């Protein structure tokens, strides 16, 4: 009778040294009970995660599996502990099996990409098009300069199709795709679509959750 959860949060010391802030994780398009979030972790950050606020699941729970693909260095005995300071893409997959959930936690490298007509029409992960990564909690990811004109497209890289984890700028805010998108973001609304030309760059700040074309 159980279905996969609709919400995921993360909580811990890289957000609030008091564990009082719960980051709601963005949901992976078209795939149920999978979530992703771009977070800076300090060295020996401690965190847990949960489905609702004030649920605390940690590394020792037998429903839980960790997969490190970022060299974050994940360990701990209750809390999750991330050894190496860095931006990482925190990624959770909750699947039903039996009457309980079964979590897969994956750290992906902080890899953000420009796609689409703004790039001369790359529709695949291509390292010419990867944002540089800021050193601090508060820096920006910045794209390389665009080489053509059109709608801007942006995504993170995972083991899934790119467009399942892509996003844009609505009103200075970072908006993660949550509908069926075919030709353009204007399918959502305008000032969801974001018009670029040769020379432009994006700045993203994922701590704030904002960004801007420049
Ligand atoms: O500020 C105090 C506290 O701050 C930080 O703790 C974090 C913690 O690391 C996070 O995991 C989270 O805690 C969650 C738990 O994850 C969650 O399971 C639940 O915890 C309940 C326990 O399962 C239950 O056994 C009992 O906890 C007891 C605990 O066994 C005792 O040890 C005692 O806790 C004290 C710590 O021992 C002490 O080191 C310090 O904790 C710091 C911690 O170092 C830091 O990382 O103080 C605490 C108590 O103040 O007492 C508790 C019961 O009081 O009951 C808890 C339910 O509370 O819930 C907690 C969140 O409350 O978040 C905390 C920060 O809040």
């Amino acid at each position: 009778s159980l279905t996969p959860p609709k919400t995921m949060f993360i909580v811990g010391s890289m957000l609030d040294t008091d564990w009082k802030v719960w980051k709601p994780m963005a949901g992976v398009y078209g795939m149920d009970g999978q979530f992703y979030s771009m977070i800076y972790f300090d060295a020996n950050s401690e965190f847990k995660f949960g489905t609702k606020e004030n649920e605390y699941i940690g590394i020792n729970d037998n429903r839980v599996t960790v997969t490190d693909k970022a060299g974050a260095g994940v360990s701990g005995s209750d809390n999750f502990v991330v050894e190496n300071a860095g931006w990482y893409l925190f990624y959770v997959k909750a699947a039903v099996k039996g009457d309980d959930y079964q979590f897969t936690i994956t750290f992906y490298p902080a890899e953000v990409y420009l796609f689409g007509n703004t790039t001369g029409g790359s529709w695949a992960f291509n390292d010419e098009w990867k944002f540089t990564v800021p050193a601090t909690k508060d820096g920006n990811f910045v794209s390389p300069a665009m080489t053509a004109s059109g709608e801007v497209r942006m995504c993170f890289k995972t083991d899934l199709d790119w467009w399942r984890t892509e996003f844009t700028l609505h009103d200075g805010e970072i908006f993660y795709r949550d509908f069926n998108l075919i030709d353009s973001w204007t399918e959502k609304g305008d000032g969801y679509s974001i018009q670029g030309s040769a020379g432009n760059v994006i700045h993203l700040n994922f701590t704030a959750g904002t960004g801007e074309k420049k």
